[PDB]
């Protein structure tokens, strides 16, 4: 098949499943994408933070919550969510607001802004308080008709039911905000190069970004004048400034350009080129033929932390002898098979998944020894082991979509826990430009 470069950019490059591109559009109405929040916290009837159900429409969280502040005259913080829910959708979700009554909520009646009171609780609603996010997606404007994307639709389900789910891939914003340049710069540092990884950070334009800002970083990337850069960046990059400033007072100190920026991207960089890694060893061992819901000899396996959470920390290797119980504690949802997240700490696995990331390391010419950042070791990770597969039971619903005359329409619902994407679902139904997305 057929990949777009921005994903190969960043080592995905194919599908679990074999089935066609639906392709189509997605976001075309507010209520083509439905998020609806599943809470894991319970409230009563009493504490200073009132509980209520937020449900918006093509709403920003934070211009919301700014709005919410100057009504009831309280500051920002004194109203928080979950987890930030996506302004073009219909979404419903829980928050908490300080030192307000229900009655005060009742009266308040925004444009495409419903509220509803949950209860009350001495405790505030911190980012995590939430299980995970259902999903209700609607994709319009495909090539095909209800009848074939229906058939379309019932295949990719069913290798997806049997594979597991979808692949845990990096997503092409995992990479960067407005601009993927992370793993490209964690790639500079690794290889000790200084002068690349500050550079691509501090210019290096995208297709994304204006024009304007575009050409500001385009003009400092062949010129290097960050007198220039400091003159003409939008204040909207503090990070890019912080980092020129430092270069002008210390000339070709492009090392130390990194010690402006708080822990944040500090270690993102390289955990990004982990991630890039990562990608790639996934997909090679989709190659191989390697389910990901399967075990083999010598395929490093994870465990749920006691807290129904695959963690990096106690991972078993599975052996010759060991493999018929792996195997059985995966389809009990005790155990995932975990792909490598190269660092200085890393155990590779043995056997043919062993082969393929150390076939990964290989070709990219990667160095076990190269995650230590000399200039900059608290830079320097030494690696995790991130699962594979991305438990996921979607339930389609093909038909034809009025919007778009002639063509059909696909709706997706499933369900994701905190800190997946739905993005990861996505792709493998409709198989196209993540831009285009």
């Amino acid at each position: 098949m057929e990949v777009p470069e921005i994903e190969k950019q960043i080592g995905i490059n194919l599908y679990s499943t074999d089935t066609t591109g639906l392709g189509g559009q997605l976001r075309q109405e507010i209520e083509d994408f439905i998020v609806k929040e599943i809470t894991n916290r319970e409230e009563g009837e009493e504490g200073k933070y009132l509980i209520v159900e937020l449900t918006k429409r093509d709403w920003d969280t934070h211009h919301l919550t700014r709005t919410l502040s100057r009504i009831l005259q309280v500051s920002q913080k004194r109203i928080s969510v979950a987890g930030t829910k996506d302004k073009r959708a219909l979404t419903t979700q829980k928050i908490s607001i300080f030192d307000t009554d229900a009655s005060e909520i009742e009266k308040i009646h925004l444009k495409d802004i419903e509220l509803k009171v949950l209860g009350r609780s001495r405790k505030s609603v911190e980012l995590g308080d939430l299980w995970g996010n259902d999903f209700r997606i609607t994709v319009r404007n495909i090539e095909n008709s209800p009848e074939e994307t229906e058939a379309l639709l019932k295949k990719t389900t069913d290798e997806i039911l049997a594979q597991g789910g979808v692949p845990n891939f990096f997503g092409i914003q995992r990479f960067g905000s407005v601009r993927p340049v992370t793993h490209l710069v964690g790639k500079a540092i690794v290889e000790g190069n200084f002068e690349k990884a500050a550079l691509l950070y501090i210019a290096e334009p995208f297709p994304e970004e204006p024009e304007e800002t575009k050409n500001a970083r385009q003009f400092v990337k062949d010129t290097l004048d960050f007198k220039e850069g400091l003159k003409t960046y939008p204040l909207r990059l503090g990070h890019e400034r912080a980092m020129m400033n430092h270069l002008i007072a210390n000339p070709e100190d492009y090392s130390g350009s990194f010690r402006v920026l708080p822990q944040n991207l500090y270690r993102m960089f390289v955990h990004g080129y982990q991630s890039y890694i990562y990608n790639i060893i996934l997909c090679r061992r989709i190659e191989a033929g390697i389910p990901l819901n399967r075990a083999v000899e010598g395929d490093i396996v994870c465990f749920r932390n006691e807290v129904g959470l695959p963690d990096s920390s106690k991972t078993e290797k599975v052996t010759s002898e060991t493999v018929n119980a792996m195997n059985r504690l995966l389809k009990l949802g005790r155990a995932f098979i975990t792909a490598p997240l190269p660092g200085y700490n890393t155990e590779f696995a043995s056997g043919i998944p062993g082969e393929i990331e150390n076939g990964v390391l290989k070709e990219l010419g990667v160095s076990l020894e190269g995650f230590n950042i000399e200039k900059f070791p608290e830079m320097s990770s030494k690696g995790t082991r991130r699962e594979v597969l991305l438990e996921v039971k979607p339930k389609f619903e093909a038909g034809e979509d009025e919007l778009n005359p002639g063509k059909s329409k696909a709706v997706l619902e499933f369900m994701l826990p905190k800190g997946s994407y739905a993005t990861t679902v996505l792709r493998e139904y409709m198989k196209v430009n993540p831009l285009q997305m």
